[PDB]
């Protein structure tokens, strides 16, 4: 509905994953990004720890911290 912040959280990253052109997210192993995005694809929009927004494969990364 609305406030994006409820349905919002970070992920981590699995493998590493470097942009290709410029859409591509710069991703890495054991790093942790920010998920803005949800849509239907495993590719979502999520920005990395640099103020910069991309890809992250779903699959690629998980949640940015477990307990």
């Amino acid at each position: 509905g609305s406030m994006s912040t409820s349905e919002l959280k970070k992920v981590v990253a699995l493998y590493d994953y470097m942009p290709m052109n410029a859409n591509d997210l710069q991703l890495r192993k054991g790093d942790e990004y920010f998920i803005l995005e949800e849509s239907n694809l495993p590719w979502w929009r999520a920005r990395d720890k640099n103020g910069q927004e991309g890809y992250i494969p779903s699959n690629y990364v998980t949640e940015a911290e477990d307990s």
